[PDB]
């Protein structure tokens, strides 16, 4: 039954997220954004509306686009969470709390799938923006980027596939030590359930790496630290960048988190 469970999670994953490792890799076998010219060209083609005006600084335009993808991923993650044994049985408040603290950890984890040493797949697989171009953005915007690449390079070295990743994201969501949780016991039990299936799955799908499970547990901790830091930088931008407004949904997510 745990094998079937793992499968269920994997199918929900393939079904709820527009992007996955296999699709990303086939594509990376896209318009390349490597400088300001290609950036502006990409915007006119892929998000025309955003530039059909008289327009904010390039850095802010990108920032807004990043927010847009996050809001979308929140929706995908919310639907995905229903395939986790016990999630849909939780109090609505706890479901909200679990998604609130888990979304960004999930987001940066899955982001690794479309990232390689030189850049990342963007805009529903229609673009590829270079890591170096992102580093060339003026501070503090160029500082949003790099930390995610650093994490992705190490995460991708674990050579996980979507069946692995789906369970990992599920595990990220089922976190009992999240602030405000009403029924921690039931949540801990749900968590124990997913980690158990994740442990067994890694064991059979990765017989060559006997430390994969421990490594991933560590990655979950890394992601949590990665997120608090990302939140800090977002906060800095919000306060110091007058033209860089934050989408209401994301403000609520960042509200009282870190
Ligand atoms: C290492 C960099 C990783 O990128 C990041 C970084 C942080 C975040 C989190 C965001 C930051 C505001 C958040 O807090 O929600 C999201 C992404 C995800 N960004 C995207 O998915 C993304 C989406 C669209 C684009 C565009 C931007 C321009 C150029 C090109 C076409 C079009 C217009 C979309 C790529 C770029 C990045």
């Amino acid at each position: 039954d745990l094998k079937s469970l793992a499968k269920r999670i994997y199918e929900a994953y393939l079904k709820n997220f527009n992007m996955n490792k296999v699709k990303a890799r086939v594509i990376l076998s896209p318009f390349v954004i490597h400088d300001m010219e290609t950036l502006c060209m990409a915007e006119k083609t892929l998000v025309a509306k955003l530039v059909a005006n008289g327009n904010k600084e390039a850095e802010v335009r990108i920032f807004h686009c990043c927010q847009c993808t996050s809001v979308e991923t929140v929706t995908e993650l919310t639907e995905f969470a229903k395939a986790i044994p016990g999630f849909a049985n939780l109090d609505l408040n706890d479901q909200v709390t679990l998604l609130k603290y888990g979304v960004y950890e999930a987001i940066f984890a899955m982001l690794s799938s479309v990232m390689n040493k030189d850049g990342m797949l963007v805009a529903y697989g229609n673009g590829f923006i270079t890591r170096e171009f992102l580093k060339s953005l003026r501070k503090p915007f160029c500082d949003i980027m790099e930390p995610k690449f650093d994490f992705a390079m190490k995460f991708n070295a674990l050579e996980l596939d979507d069946s692995d990743i789906s369970l990992f994201v599920a595990a990220i969501i089922c976190c009992g030590d999240r602030p405000g949780l009403l029924n921690v016991g039931h949540i801990e039990k749900m968590q124990e359930g997913i980690v158990h299936v994740l442990r067994l799955h890694l064991q059979s799908n990765h017989p060559d790496d006997i430390f994969l499970f421990p490594k991933l547990l560590q990655k979950m901790a890394d992601l949590r630290q990665l997120v608090t830091e990302h939140a800090q930088l977002v906060q800095i931008i919000k306060k110091t960048e007058s033209d860089a407004a934050l989408h209401p949904l994301l403000q609520e997510i960042y509200r009282d988190m870190y």
